[PDB]
């Protein structure tokens, strides 16, 4: 049941901003590893004396990488005279974020009808303000509230090309890489206590709990009216036969933050082939694959959805499969994206729920905890 | 004339250490962009709770990338009980270095006969100590003195595999990339005042001035006894028809630091082909190429050294050529390696001075300032 209680009009995920020490090297690594092209820039060459920001895109997916310059370059500036293209940026906030958490997501940005109204309504409904609404070139409005830890939810609204002050990247440095990734499906937070986290976010957005049904976690999913913005949140479950990956995250991240970005592919087979070819030459590594017992057990589970050849293609690529009441989910997880065992990426593709495909079709793979556990015990005894 | 005045026995360049915000992403980017393989690691998986350090190698060239973890992981440790594999490492020093300078070289490491003697002798002769000699596993000794700015000269000596506590990297993540780079030829500092810089370094090493003969700089080169360790230093020359790149460096770097690393290739043609193929897919960009007039003028200059086909191969790749009394130098420069217009890399190959090839054969390309200037004026008027 979807009560459609959004307190303001929400469209889709707009972009994800990483706060970096060096945006150039992170962005180039991500570009090669995920097959995203360099689409826009805001840096010294565009007049920005405050921060370096590089935008990668794949389909509708937008990854922004931002790092501060020396404050001495902009020492004479004040906010009214700033050359920053992202007015919410602050050197001290950025350095403190990165020193505290390492490389990770600062901003989960969603496009809304009117960022000013969304901001005012959110704060009126309990949201902690982070950056007030600011109009860029009388054309784009941006505002920010706290989401969890030091992650903000950023609202973006357009009167009618990424952001004013960003320049389109020259087609020469813009190699048209594409491994099939098309959009952000969901963005997941890790928190010490799930209850207060949910109550707070659902409080100021009107987002509703999304339908569901010892793995180290409890989780719940908040969704916008059309369930195209999906914000799962996890908390740890302490004490087991293995340590909670949520607890490990909080320890190495120095508290709550974004755990993983799930990127929808138009062809998860080709995406995973391309990413796996590049793992050891600058790209991303993937978690250890399930044993062959997991893939034998797939026939009994999704044999109606996936042919024997497509199941064997999942096995060759380490792809996991779960299923819902209405849809089927293919998923796989990278190793952590940086030095710390904190943020990682999920690649997914959803099968079913045709109406356009409805959001969350197939769930989030929670049934793969037991299915993975069972297959691992079976392969050991085998 | 080489007076051979080294105050201690110096062997060769050993490694270069970069201080990073995220060592993983910088190291993966450098690996792909330069064709260096992952050879050793010291991180959480090896028991290091203090810093993440990844070693890339190509031939004898060793690039180390190090970033701090959260201090909370090692809060109970003291230096006698440290899990750091590099005992000179300090969280606060590392974060302060990176916040101040951005991504850059912290340590220029040279192998010596006895790091303890080299340290004591250096400090006795004016060197400012940075980290005292420390014996690792009764097998490797390391010590550090200040070189310029926040760059240290690191001494390493071996009784008889990179460093104790580093683990060899699994041949699976160790893809055997190789674009032909073989060793560090020279490492270059930018300082506000050349005179005091030279006097200080030559004072404590015994390194001698290396033979030479408005471009924005003055420079001089310090060399070890066999002239295989080469340390040029630059200072700006203020006021011209263009701003000094040395001054730009000091401004964006917040003072003195390492300007460029020059990497010798066994085949600069293949190195530049491989690096240029990768520039727009995660690798490194190169400075703008000289006009065709520069390459026509090459026949009159090096036509005895390089055939017409090899000169045309230089033109296709943007390679610069200079010549000495005894040798010929092929060189090219990357764009800056990170966000700031500070550190860059030079690729070089030297022709001549056969005895083994003697160090510095062909010089450092100083004649290419005028040759580039002339050809640029000629191409404009053409
Ligand atoms: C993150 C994830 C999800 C996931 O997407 C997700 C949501 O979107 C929202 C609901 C909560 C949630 O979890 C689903 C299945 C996963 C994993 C996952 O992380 N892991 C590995 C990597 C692991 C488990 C334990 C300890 C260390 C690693 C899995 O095995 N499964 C099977
Ligand atoms: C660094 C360099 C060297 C070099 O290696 C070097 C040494 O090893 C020691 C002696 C001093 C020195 O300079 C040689 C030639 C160079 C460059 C160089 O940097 N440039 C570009 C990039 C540039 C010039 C001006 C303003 C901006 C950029 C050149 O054009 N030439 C021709
Ligand atoms: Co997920
Ligand atoms: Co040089």
């Amino acid at each position: 049941k979807n009560p459609k209680s959004d307190k303001f009009k929400v469209k889709r995920f707009h972009h994800i901003e990483f706060w970096c020490g060096d945006a150039t090297n992170v962005a180039r690594r991500f570009s090669w590893g995920l097959g995203m092209r360099f689409s826009a820039k805001s840096d010294l060459s565009t007049g920005n004396m405050v921060h370096a920001s590089y935008l990668l895109t794949s389909g509708d997916l937008r990854f922004l990488f931002t790092a501060p310059y020396s404050p001495s370059l902009s020492a004479g500036e004040i906010k009214p005279t700033t050359t920053a293209s992202i007015p919410s940026f602050d050197h001290g906030s950025c350095r403190s974020f990165f020193s505290s958490h390492g490389l990770g997501v600062r901003a989960v940005a969603i496009e809304v009808e009117d960022a000013e109204s969304a901001f005012s309504i959110s704060v009126a409904n309990g949201a902690i303000p982070s950056s007030p609404p600011i109009v860029l070139n009388e054309a784009v409005t941006i505002a920010e509230v706290k989401l969890y830890g030091d992650v903000v939810l950023r609202y973006v609204s357009y009167k009618a090309e990424f952001l004013p002050g960003f320049e389109r990247v020259e087609d020469a440095s813009s190699f048209p890489l594409d491994y099939g990734i098309r959009r952000l499906d969901h963005a997941v937070g890790n928190v010490p206590e799930l209850g207060p986290a949910l109550t707070y976010v659902a409080g100021f957005t009107g987002f509703h709990q999304f339908a569901e049904f010892e793995s180290g976690l409890n989780s719940a999913v908040l969704a916008s009216n059309d369930e195209m913005v999906l914000l799962p949140i996890n908390e740890p479950v302490h004490g087991t036969k293995r340590k909670s990956q949520i607890q490990t995250y909080l320890e190495h991240n120095e508290g709550a933050g974004l755990q993983h970005l799930a990127l929808m592919s138009e062809d998860i087979f080709r995406t995973l082939r391309e990413m796996r070819k590049r793992s050891s030459i600058g790209g991303f590594d993937f978690m250890p694959s399930p044993p062959p017992t997991y893939y034998q057990n797939l026939k009994k589970r999704v044999g109606d959805v996936l042919s024997d050849d497509q199941i064997k293609e999942c096995e060759e690529l380490g792809i996991l499969v779960d299923r819902d009441d209405q849809g089927t989910l293919l998923q796989i997880f990278t190793k952590p994206l940086g030095d710390r065992p904190t943020i990682f990426i999920e690649i997914i593709q959803r099968v079913g729920c045709m109406m356009y495909q409805s959001g969350g079709c197939g769930g989030f793979g929670k049934g793969n905890f037991s299915e993975l556990f069972k297959s691992i015990e079976e392969y050991e005894k085998t």
